[PDB]
């Protein structure tokens, strides 16, 4: 209605009923948005966007549209702190998720996640659009357990610097292709590397990628071309996917729609 563009929700149409947890842009909270629909609002702590830029980029997300994408509502802007309004996933982040034993997965469920995010990043891809930071700490389980990828193009805004390059002791590098650590080359091809731990992740239950060494090993050890090996879970098909990521040549990756023919064939083949 009349003060709100159409990327605009109205603080006073949100109902705060649980707080979900705090990251680096502070508090998020599951919610009401008119009494009836279910929400997510992240709350931008005050200092740690570039919150002109994000809003302007929020106008071209709003348009992003997937079911295995984190579907943003709106943005509440000229407050302090400002909101971020999203459909909300019960399950919480796929990290936590893949940790806690319980579930006692089968590697069919495994694999749907991986073709869960596959999905989302082949929408994205289509839309030219990088992610950027993709990683289990990123993507969210639903009630029904369906995996989708948020924070998407997020890492653009974020001010702190700590965060934002390879020097800084913040910055992925655990989920980072070698020109990306060398040269700060991104592309789809870096995007498509992130995958490949991703389904790493997934495949060893949540355990940090070359968890016994430093980012600094880490780094050296890619460099040498050395690599991530085969989780205990994954099959020999399912390995040689995760592994076609890391190629050290860029384009000589997949793409995500081939990775996603490579999961079905798998899918229907170990089904
Ligand atoms: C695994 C790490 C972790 O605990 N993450 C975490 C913790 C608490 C709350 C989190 O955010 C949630 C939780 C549940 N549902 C949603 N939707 C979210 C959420 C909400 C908003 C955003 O922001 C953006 C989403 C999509 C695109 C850009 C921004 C992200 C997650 C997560």
């Amino acid at each position: 209605g009349l003060g709100y563009g159409s990327w605009e929700i109205d603080p006073k149409d949100l109902t705060f009923l649980k707080e979900l947890g705090t990251g680096q842009f502070g508090v998020v909270k599951y919610g009401k948005w008119r009494g009836q629909y279910d929400v997510a609002i992240k709350m931008i702590k005050e200092g740690s966007m570039s919150e002109d830029e994000f809003i302007e980029e929020a106008k071209v997300m709003m348009n992003l549209s997937h079911e295995k994408l984190v579907q943003l509502y709106g943005v509440c802007t000229k407050q302090r702190p400002i909101f971020i309004i999203t459909e909300y996933m019960a399950n919480g982040c796929l990290l936590n998720y893949l940790r806690e034993m319980r579930h006692r997965f089968q590697t069919q469920q495994l694999l749907e996640m991986c073709k869960d995010v596959c999905e989302a990043m082949e929408y994205l891809e289509s839309k030219q659009f990088l992610h950027r930071d993709l990683a289990a700490r990123n993507c969210l389980v639903n009630d029904q357990g369906v995996v989708k990828v948020s924070d998407f193009g997020l890492s653009r805004y974020v001010l702190d610097d700590e965060y934002t390059s390879s020097v800084g002791s913040k910055f992925p590098v655990r989920w980072s292709p070698p020109e990306v650590l060398m040269y700060s080359k991104f592309s789809s091809k870096s995007d498509i590397w992130a995958f490949g731990v991703l389904m790493w992740e997934i495949y060893s239950l949540g355990k940090m990628p070359y968890e016994r060494f430093t980012n600094s090993e880490t780094a050296e050890h890619i460099a040498q071309g050395l690599r991530l090996y085969r989780p205990h879970l994954a099959s020999e098909k399912v390995y040689t996917i995760m592994y076609s990521c890391w190629h050290e040549k860029a384009d000589e990756r997949p793409t995500f729609k081939i990775l996603l023919s490579n999961i079905l064939d798998v899918m229907d083949e170990e089904s």
